[PDB]
């Protein structure tokens, strides 16, 4: 069902 | 900046 694995691209939100 | 890096978690949207 839709594409790939997850929900985006990375692990959180930014650079950390 | 943030934390971890990228947006969300994985790669994609779902599971292919």
């Amino acid at each position: 069902v839709g594409a790939x694995a997850x929900v985006x691209w990375x692990w959180x939100w930014x650079w950390x």
